[PDB]
């Protein structure tokens, strides 16, 4: 306690808000009311400062920074906290809560660097765009034990609250980090392992660093650079710490979720593929490259489409060597890596094979350069690639016929043999690392989950409706836990509550997405990806039929024929329907797995006849579509996180430029509308949090009223069946 209360130290210096000055407390002993208004009505978002000059029984009259003076009814006035309240760090404590004023506090503490700030029982965090430096090992050691309101908010702060409850309570826990693309969700995923990972550590304690090596390893293969953020994750994961009944960590254990693989052999411009392409390309050895016949990311089609080679402030050939390293502590082996390498390699070379249209309307290959250097580090044999590539054998009822394809299937062929192998490869990754980790039967755990968020660009596709459905459900789960299982709790224990609707509802737009009776777009989706004469337009046309001037969450557009819009809770999004037929299917021509189960490589081989990594879960006569598959482990998903107690974080993006020092109104106040926040304040203020059993709520045996007297001894708090709850 030396730190928290020695202002000469970084804890209070990059934590705590700094000491008004003597001109400050003149103002903050003042006796003038302010209120929020905006001058320019119909710019909502954008606020200023007035002072109240007169009041009536109904109204406020206030003045204008022009000098105007303006008239507002009581029941519609955004007052102003007194200024004394300008950085608390729990706004649960505000006197007004309006939008401007939970907005204004956050901007307080933005301009001090000052991220993180409570609202009621979960966190809020706003992405600063610049390194602060609160997340040192000193910092851990500071925050180790200490209870909630003993020190200032921080991940950390709420990351040792599940850890005491999982420990006091002796149930699972859960660390929900919601945001949309670019908000802070992985970067604070990476401290709560951290933490975690110190203050349960052994002090030989290898599989703790094993544990935070584990994630540069998927961040290399599974992050990539957008529009929205230079280090996107373009895949969910559910991590998975895990204790002992000491309270020791005993292992953990990774589930990915929705690899956005369609992005391996195309990405929008600006746009990157995988950090590890770059990596590889930039850092290798001159032996490597001579071995994998490599060249610079300017000769990869997969590489020279966007435009952009580089991340502003990233060394490609450093972060590579971070990657190996890593792969090295979780105990990749030389040939292991170097077989990573050579799928990676050889995925480049797929790319730039380039079918041109023979004598007849089937495809051929003049030029097999790239056809051979693929198949030279794949170990395959070309030629059986390349008939597997142009002319797959198929059947036709029994007979086996063998086809003969244009130049577009043969790229969409290539295409998905590129997918297939990367997609596989990942899990591998994900699967060897589990392995090394899977090393105690657990106690408890205390489960991380960093999702890809809600993302919106001028083309969105299949990825984005099942990234931002998955957002959808989050927010769902956020409004279940806070406002319905609460006052239900409330309603059963009969304590006199008046059950309050906060409005926030996303059921309907769930069920237009996954419903099975009536049928949603998936179900619909799976539904044609079935029919055998189904198009991209019957399925958009069955698509309209079903829901277009039917449900009030979705929208037949009059401007375009082949998009329509769904309305989540971050906003509507119009959604193209090319290619979906294709996606759900997953299709692969089986003569490219068989030509790569012969393959020389120990790795490739394993990616193809490995039941687990390689097989498919078959639905009757069909293999089971992709939107049924994540639809399955979505719910197995939440249902862990409905059995565990949830701890929420709710990362905040100032902006859309990716910049610091710069918080722009309307874009905080959107998400702090659609993420609940202020509904989630007033049902903590208003409502009470905790309820004890009447036997453990001083004579200590006995009648509900022996708990009784301890409060005398020390409306309110109020008393109900069979359990006791606080307020404030
Ligand atoms: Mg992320």
């Amino acid at each position: 306690e030396n730190p928290i209360h020695d202002r000469t130290s970084d804890y209070h210096k990059y934590l705590k808000v700094k000491q008004g000055d003597s001109d400050l407390f003149k103002l903050t002993v003042s006796d003038k009311r302010y209120i929020w208004y905006n001058p320019d009505p119909k710019e909502r978002d954008s606020y200023e400062c007035g002072e109240i000059v007169s009041e009536t029984s109904d109204s406020f009259t206030f003045k204008t920074v022009d000098g105007q003076d303006r008239q507002v009814k009581k029941d519609d006035a955004n007052q102003r906290n007194p200024i004394k309240f300008d950085g608390v760090e729990d706004m649960s404590e505000l006197s007004y809560l309006n939008e401007p004023a939970v907005f204004h506090n956050l901007r307080v503490r933005y301009n001090q660097d000052l991220i993180y700030t409570y609202s009621g029982l979960f966190l809020v965090a706003v992405n600063p765009f610049k390194r602060i430096p609160i997340y040192t090992q000193e910092m851990v050691d500071i925050f180790k034990g200490r209870r909630r309101n003993e020190v200032a908010p921080h991940i950390f702060a709420i990351s040792d609250v599940a850890y005491r409850s999982m420990l006091d309570d002796r149930q699972n826990q859960s660390l929900l980090i919601t945001g949309e693309s670019g908000a802070g969700k992985t970067e604070n995923t990476k401290k709560v392992i951290q933490y975690l990972a110190s203050v349960a550590g052994r002090n030989s304690g290898v599989l703790e660093q094993q544990i935070l090596q584990a994630n540069p390893i998927l961040e290399a293969f599974g992050n990539a650079k957008t529009t929205r953020n230079n280090n996107s994750s373009r895949f969910g994961k559910f991590i998975e710490i895990q204790f002992n009944s000491a309270g020791f960590i005993s292992g953990a254990s990774i589930q990915s979720y929705l690899l956005e693989k369609s992005r391996v052999v195309f990405q929008s411009e600006t746009e990157r593929n995988y950090h590890i392409f770059y990596q590889l390309l930039a850092g290798a050895t001159a032996e490597e490259k001579k071995a994998l016949h490599l060249a610079g990311p300017e000769s990869f089609n997969y590489l020279n489409q966007s435009g952009c080679v580089d991340i502003k402030g990233v060394s490609d050939s450093e972060e590579f060597k971070i990657t190996r390293q890593a792969m090295d502590i979780v105990g990749f082996s030389q040939e292991e890596q170097m077989s990573i390498f050579k799928i990676i390699a050889g995925i480049l070379h797929l790319g730039n094979i380039k079918f041109e249209k023979g004598a007849g309307e089937g495809a051929v290959l003049k030029d097999k350069t790239a056809l051979n250097a693929a198949s030279t580090v794949f170990g395959v044999n070309p030629s059986v690639l390349e008939k597997a590539l142009m002319e797959p054998r198929i059947l036709a009822g029994r007979d086996l016929v063998a086809q003969h394809l244009n130049v577009e299937k043969s790229s969409s062929s290539r295409d998905a043999l590129v997918k297939a192998l990367y997609g596989r490869l990942f899990l591998w990754l994900v699967k060897k690392i589990n392995n090394v980790l899977c090393q105690e039967r657990k106690a408890y755990f205390i489960g991380v989950l960093d999702i890809s968020g809600f993302e919106i660009f001028k083309v969105n596709s299949f990825e984005q409706l099942c990234i931002n459905y998955t957002n959808e459900k989050l927010q769902q789960f956020f409004n279940h836990h806070m406002f319905k299982l609460e006052q239900e709790e409330y309603l059963k224990e009969k304590i006199n509550w008046t059950f309050i609707d906060f409005g926030l509802d996303s059921q309907a737009t769930i069920d237009l997405i996954d419903g099975r009776q009536p049928p949603g777009i998936l179900a619909l989706l799976d539904e044609q990806s079935v029919f055998p004469n189904a198009t991209d337009n019957t399925l958009i046309t069955k698509l309209h039929s079903h829901f277009s001037k039917k449900n009030a969450k979705y929208e037949e557009p009059r401007f375009s024929k082949t998009e329509f819009g769904v309305t989540h809770y971050a906003g509507q999004v119009m959604y193209e329907i090319q290619d979906w037929l294709e996606k759900n299917k997953d299709p692969l021509q089986q003569d490219l797995e068989l030509c790569f189960k012969d393959s020389s490589d120990n790795v490739v081989t394993k990616l193809f006849n490995d039941p687990n990594i390689a097989s498919r879960a078959k639905k009757g006569a069909n293999f089971i579509t992709v939107a049924a598959q994540y639809k399955e482990q979505l719910a197995s998903l939440m249902a862990t996180l409905e059995a565990a107690n949830p701890h929420f974080v709710r990362c905040i993006i100032p902006n859309n430029k990716q910049l610091p020092a710069k918080l722009e109104d309307k874009v905080v106040l959107d998400q702090l509308r659609c993420n609940g926040v202020l509904e989630g304040i007033r049902i903590t203020r208003k409502g009470f949090p905790n309820r004890i059993i009447y036997a453990d709520f001083v004579p200590r045996d006995a009648s509900q009223k022996a708990t009784d007297a301890v409060l005398k001894h020390l409306e309110q708090y109020r008393f109900g069946i069979t359990k006791i709850f606080f307020r404030a």
